[PDB]
């Protein structure tokens, strides 16, 4: 599917020959092998000779640890003034820094006071049973009447032990977390019922309340018992209704401190506890810290619904505590905190996300912060400052977990360069002016300090025994920037940064054309074929004035040699030496376009397109945009006499309609559009239609739009050609430019990364169908060749070997990184390199039509069109419109805002920017990754006929690792006058070829780091905190059977780098924890908590339940464990395979378990054995998360080739339908609705099952230490009753089940008998030490398909379509584990 274009009415007049003529004029790709030796030789001689006097610049110094340790040191002193910092003032000043700090390190805490909350009385019952009734359906009567409930009920049982809790002055919290006082209730409601006394003017005061009351607890009672759901379980007192109700409530006094939140900084200085009482060894700030980012991340539950007030009840450690706030939604917003005892104890703006990944984790932290300290233990230089390193740590981990920042990401993220230059031997000189940021706020200066601190510390110039631990510790301490997110803070912010990226590179070279108009002008041409021949002007080395660093440009010199050397066979090895180059033009499916990603939908108003803005509308929009920020911040803070005011409200004056020494033109000018918009079409007009037209090229999501692109076609085959030549809507004939249906044209988006932020272009449908032709072209021609490792997999070990093998020998490397490979590329090269290269076959028709066809492509995606986000255009249109007559703002005037202004006021406005200088950011990744392979070998080759040296190279995109030879390291160490100017020629011709070097590289010879894999000698470098922030935070709101594989899975990728056993346990044990928060009943079938080694580098996942269940019922399992031993006996040599099929396997199961047990002559299970059963839910339908699957999937897989099956699973997919903290509050909301699906058609909950068990007296449930529910359940009841007895599945089944599947997926070993083994010595053992591991590796085949059905609990093929190769583990935690016979 690759000459296809052969159907289309070929026009290529006139623009098409003069590209190819300036691309193919002065390139002499026809030199020998060795005539470019004397140009290399000549090059060489007499760069060195200008470098000798020292007319260029060598951007390469040699290592000194005394000034980097110093310009460490000093590296912000401009508002941090300072020397030395003592430990004991920063303590001292770190737990008063802000009124979050200071409140996890008070003295706070009351005895037998704190023991009563221990209970809960009469009042909160009520407030639960209210809102579940207010949750379903049944205005001021039922808030009154549900609010009055609850203070009768804190009277009542206010007068029988003496407490109050939840109340907070003269308030108390009612229904929606509220908070309401108390007189105005009283009167509202003795008006009310004064009212209804009017109305009835025998009945009494006291008559009227009691008789509503009643009637509303019948209904809801009648409400309640509709669904099904049982009453009397709640546990309420109906006896809170006193006879003497009335007088009861307007005779009541309360006497407490009135609560009230700040909006100010001075407001927050007095504090009524002790400022500081707890000592930093134990962990009891990090529970204070977990309970209030629970509070937090709980306050987006509350619905839209004096004025306003919300609260939200916390405890700690016998008190309690409340968290206020006063604005609902999920933004920025202030809260307070608030006790009962006294009044404002601090506030705050904090926000409620970003606030996730401290919720139950108390214990992990702990655990990680102890093992990072017992690697450095053993220094005996580090014995008497060991306490202090433990503190700092301590501080820097709460610290950012704290105050969840991006610019805190920044300053830890840069300590990894460092500290991989120190221990280096060169590295350029542009690297302090690099690792460093701008700092805002009190608290990152704090934060910086630290950091120095504890770095002068560890980096001594006086320690150098283990010079490896310390390595370890540092780069570790690096990676906590991934502990607090990748989202970010605003939108509009963060869009403008990537439009003055997209735009700054661009105007410097002095071509940005804007609008094509799909039509080329003849400027257009003549600009772009200009600017073509300016693309190929650099000079190097042989001018007056030298080379230029870091500009866009290649030399015709250069590339001819290039060409010539690739030409003539002289680049590759002795392995593609014993064949021949082949042209993949002779030697796809379109479903992959339907992936999960966006697409954009054109629109069109006649037979052509809209592509440009309109100006009249734009500036309605603006003005009417500016009235509406106006209307409520302008009417507060404004002086009235103030000119801006005067003139605002003139402006506001102009839309609604419910001194002019300044723009007076302007002001009169600007009268006219807006009259003649509101003609034309509390405002006058409708904001969405001028919104709607404005907006030119709106969104749609992907499926469905190949779903409507594949709805009108003939054809029975899913292939990419079939939807592209061949429709009703296809192209005629085309041109220059493009083809007949329009250039192509892409849109602009950020992605979101850790550190800085991608771009990303998103183009249509037919840019998607078109680019994948070339992707796959250029894919394979590389795959034919051998050094790119962007997709293989074996050539990622053997450079991981490669390495490896460098590092032991102590030899140099060097690795490398490029800076701007994205915004800084163009097709033109591709295209002109293509036009020079041959590949040599016996046809040249066929390679003359495939390049032309490539020439062509290359050519349409030359000439693409770039849009501009409309929040960037409204955004300046607003800071044009403002600053002509006001006089607002006028603070920075970015060189990237006069483009838009500059444009503006000339009439039409920027639409479109298209320009030769920009190759799509990840879009042609293979083009890339090829021509990079190809200049590396091209400098490798020229490097080796200088010197008398070899080197390799492994690049990846952009990425490089290189490792030196023998000679070059022994050349290094005796002529370093001669090594420093290699390296010099070296980036100077790496720069002659477009190709710029960045300041991060580093030349070492004690560490190599290749897509982040460092290597030392002997030791390995684990990633731990990397692994564990990203298990941290890494729940979705999917069905609760997903999660738990889905941990899985990251637990058993991280064990197999170094990570020790418990802290996958307790990682495990935490998400057990946030799952009972969601009240589920927990099977066990979830997850397994005493995992030891061999259950991660042996086992799978099914031997991990397999062990969990082997624990619950012991000694019952043994009678099963023989039988299957004699079932495989007798199964694997053939005997039986007739009755276990079909006579065992589709029946009643009980009974065919006793005849199996009986038959092969082992004792039947005891009648007290079977009893044991688990509850499934969701056994007749699966859940509904949304407000045979194997038989399914492979249809999908199949019958999916075809259009019927392709159409019907795209609209399945369509048919199946933010943050992280937003899909746990997601999972919690919806994880409790309904989420039953019934026998015949219902919706049901969860209580009502558990009422009904509850109903019958004869099943009894058992927990395990951590919680795993398993029922038990007499044989009589097994039938009779089953209403609710469905749900229930036996236990021995199973187990038998997944023991024979796991058995025949494995080896034999599992069904040996588990001998713990402990009897082992002592040893006083070393935490640095690792032990390379290896995993344990016909009618089986359909009767494991044939088993998959019958047991559904787990889907083993899945996991089927990696698997992990090598595991490294500790070896004291290889000893004690389980060992089973064969
Ligand atoms: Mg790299
Ligand atoms: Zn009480």
């Amino acid at each position: 599917g690759v000459e296809s274009l052969n159907v289309l009415l070929d026009n290529r007049s006139s623009h098409y020959e003069e590209i190819i003529a300036s691309c193919h004029q002065g390139i002499n790709n026809k030199l020998t092998a060795h005539e470019v030796k004397l140009q290399i030789e000549e090059e060489y001689q007499v760069f060195r000779n200008r470098l000798r006097k020292g007319e260029i610049t060598g951007q390469f110094l040699k290592v000194d640890k005394s000034r980097l340790l110093n310009d460490f040191n000093n590296l912000y002193v401009d508002e941090v003034t300072a020397t030395k910092d003592n430990i004991e003032h920063l303590i001292y000043q770190f737990k008063r820094a802000s009124p979050i700090l200071r409140f996890l390190y008070a003295n706070i805490g009351e005895g037998e006071e704190r023991h009563h909350t221990i209970k809960e009385c009469q009042m909160q019952y009520w407030r639960s049973f209210l809102n579940k009734v207010k949750s379903l359906r049944i205005r001021r009567k039922l808030l009154l009447i549900f609010d009055a409930l609850i203070l009768l009920a804190s009277i009542h049982d206010q007068t029988r032990h003496k407490c109050s809790k939840g109340w907070l002055g003269s308030c108390f919290i009612s229904v929606n977390d509220r908070l309401v006082s108390l007189e105005s209730t009283k009167r509202d409601l003795e008006k009310w019922v004064g009212r209804r006394q009017q109305s009835e003017r025998p009945p009494d005061k006291n008559q009227i309340l009691i008789s509503m009351f009643q009637k509303t607890i019948l209904k809801a009672t009648a409400a309640l018992k509709d669904v099904g759901i049982s009453v009397e379980h709640y546990k309420i007192n109906m006896e809170v209704i006193c006879p003497d109700s009335y007088d009861l409530i307007l005779n009541f006094d309360v006497s407490g401190v009135v609560p009230t939140i700040s909006y100010q900084r001075t407001e927050d200085e007095k504090f009524p506890f002790i400022m500081g009482g707890v000592e930093l060894l134990e962990s009891t700030d990090l529970e204070r810290l977990s309970s209030l980012s629970l509070a937090l991340v709980n306050s987006m539950k509350t619905s839209s619904t004096c004025k306003e007030a919300y609260c939200q009840e916390f405890l700690l450690s016998g008190a309690e505590f409340q968290l206020i706030y006063q604005k609902t939604g999920e933004c920025s917003k202030c809260y307070a905190i608030n006790d009962n005892r006294v009044g404002e104890i601090c506030s705050f703006y904090a926000d409620p996300k970003r606030y996730f990944p401290a919720i139950f984790s108390a214990e992990v932290l702990q655990t990680t912060v102890s093992t990072m300290i017992s690697w450095v233990k053993d220094c005996s230089e580090l014995e008497e400052q060991l306490c202090n390193i433990n503190s700092l740590t301590k501080m820097i981990l709460v610290l950012i977990l704290a105050h969840p920042s991006k610019r805190s990401q920044k300053l830890l993220q840069n300590l990894r360069y460092f500290i991989m230059a120190y221990v280096s031997d060169y590295h350029h000189k542009d690297l302090i002016d690099k690792l460093r940021e701008e700092l805002i706020t009190d608290v990152e200066f704090l934060l910086y300090r630290l950091v120095r601190a504890l770095v002068n510390l560890i980096l001594s110039e006086d320690v150098k025994s283990m010079m490896t631990n310390r390595f370890k510790f540092i780069l570790n301490i690096s990676y906590m920037c991934h502990f607090i997110t990748k989202e970010t803070p605003d939108r509009l912010t963060d869009q403008i940064k990537c439009f003055e990226k997209f735009l700054e590179p661009k105007l410097e070279f002095g071509h940005v054309s804007i609008n094509p108009a799909d039509v080329a002008t003849e400027e257009e041409l003549d600009d772009m074929v200009y600017n073509a021949k300016k693309f190929l002007s650099k000079e190097g080395c042989t001018s007056i004035k030298g080379p230029d660093y870091k500009k866009p440009g290649v030399s015709k010199r250069f590339l001819s040699l290039l060409t010539s050397s690739f030409n003539n066979g002289s680049l590759f090895k002795e392995s593609e030496v014993k064949r021949e180059i082949k042209d993949p033009l002779v030697t796809a499916t379109a479903l992959d376009l339907a992936s999960n990603k966006s697409v954009v939908v054109n629109k069109y108003t006649d037979g052509s397109r809209v592509l440009n803005y309109d100006f009249n509308k734009l500036t309605a929009l603006a003005v009417s945009q500016l009235t509406e920020v106006f209307s409520r911040k302008g009417k507060h803070l404004l002086n009235k006499q103030d000119y801006d005011y005067k003139v605002q409200q003139a402006m506001s004056n102009l839309v609604l309609g419910p001194l002019d020494g300044g723009a007076s033109v302007y002001f009169d000018q600007l009268k006219e559009t807006v009259e003649r918009i509101i003609d034309q079409y509390n405002f006058k007009f409708d904001m969405g239609r001028l919104s709607d037209d404005v907006r030119i090229s709106e969104r749609e999501s992907n499926s469905e739009a190949l779903s409507k692109a594949l709805s009108l076609t003939n054809c029975t085959t899913a292939m990419l050609k079939n939807l592209c030549f061949y429709s009703q809507e296809s192209p005629q004939s085309y041109s220059s430019t493009g083809p007949d249906t329009g250039r192509l044209k892409f849109s602009l988006s950020y992605k979101e990364q850790v550190g800085g932020n991608r771009e990303l272009y998103i183009g249509d449908l037919r840019t998607k169908m078109f680019t994948r032709l070339i992707e796959d072209y250029f894919e394979a021609l590389s795959l034919q060749l051998s050094g790119s490792c962007l997709n293989n997999e074996r050539e990622f070990e053997n450079a991981i070997l490669s390495m490896k093998l460098n590092v032991s020998l102590a030899h140099v490397s060097y690795s490398m990184d490029h800076s701007k490979w994205g915004p800084m590329m163009c097709p033109f090269l591709f295209l002109a390199t293509l036009q020079n290269l041959i590949f040599l076959s016996k046809d040249l028709q066929a390679d003359i039509k495939g390049r032309d066809y490539l020439s062509t492509l290359l050519t349409w995606h030359m000439h693409k069109m770039v849009e501009i986000p409309f929040n960037v255009v409204s955004a300046m249109m607003k800071s044009f419109i403002k600053a002509q007559l006001g006089l607002k703002k006028k603070t920075t005037q970015s060189i990237t805002e006069d483009f838009f202004y500059s444009n503006f006021q000339i009439g039409v406005v920027p639409s479109h920017v298209s320009s030769i200088l920009d190759m799509g950011q990840g879009i042609l990744h293979n083009t890339s990754d090829f021509y990079a392979l190809i200049s590396e070998r091209f400098i490798n080759y020229a490097i080796s006929c200088i010197c008398g040296g070899t080197i390799d190279a492994y690049t990846s995109s952009d990425d490089q690792i290189s490792l030196f030879d023998q000679v070059l390291t022994e050349l290094m160490q005796r002529d370093p006058e001669e090594f420093k100017t290699l390296i010099e020629f070296h980036y100077y011709m790496s720069d002659q070829l477009n190709k710029f070097v960045s300041p991060k590289s580093v030349i070492g010879r004690f560490v190599a780091e290749f897509k982040s894999r460092f290597y030392v000698w002997g030791d390995e470098v684990p990633l731990l905190t990397k692994f564990v922030a990203a298990a941290l935070h890494n729940i979705k709101c999917k069905e609760p059977h997903q999660l738990a594989e889905t941990i899985d899975t990251i637990i058993d990728q991280s064990v197999a780098n170094g990570v020790p056993v418990h802290l996958c346990n307790l990682i495990q044990k935490r998400t057990l924890s946030l799952l009972q928060y969601a009240r589920y009943p927990i099977d066990p079938f979830l997850l397994n908590c005493e995992t030891d080694v061999r259950d991660w580098v042996d086992g799978n996942r099914s031997y991990r339940i397999m062990r969990q269940i082997e624990r619950l019922i012991p000694d019952a399992c043994g009678r099963i464990r023989s039988m299957l031993r004699k079932l495989y006996n007798k199964l694997k040599t053939g005997q039986l395979h007739e009755e276990f099929t079909t006579n065992y396997l589709s029946s009643e199961h009980l009974s065919s378990l006793s005849n199996l047990c009986e038959l092969l002559g082992v004792e039947p299970p005891s009648e007290s054995d079977l009893e044991f059963s688990w509850l499934n839910l969701a056994a007749h339908h699966p859940l509904r998360m949304v407000l045979p699957t194997i038989v399914k999937t492979i249809q999908n897989k199949l019958s999916s080739t075809f259009t019927r099956g392709a159409q019907k699973l795209l609209s399945e997919a369509i048919n199946k339908s933010s943050s992280i903290a937003s899909g746990f509050v997601g999972l919690c909301r919806t994880l409790g609705s309904k989420c039953v699906r019934g026998p015949n058609k219902e919706s049901l909950y969860i209580k009502s099952i558990q009422s009904l068990i509850s109903d019958i007296q004869g099943i009894e449930p058992l927990i395990d230490s951590h919680g795993v529910q398993y029922w038990r359940v007499p044989l009589n009841i097994r039938d009779g009753n089953e209403g609710v007895i469905s749900y229930f599945r036996p236990l021995l089944w199973d187990y038998m089940c997944i023991s024979l599947s796991t058995a025949i997926e494995l080896g034999a070993w599992v069904l040996g008998e588990p001998k713990k083994v402990r009897v082992l010595e002592f040893f006083k053992h070393n935490p640095c030490d690792y032990f390379p591991l290896k995993p344990a590796a016909i009618k089986f085949l359909d009767l494991c398909v044939a088993l998959d059905v019958n047991c559904e609990a787990l889907s083993l093929v899945s996991h089927i379509v990696k698997r992990e190769e090598h595991y490294i583990v500790l070896s004291s935690e290889l000893r004690l584990s389980h060992t089973r016979t064969h």
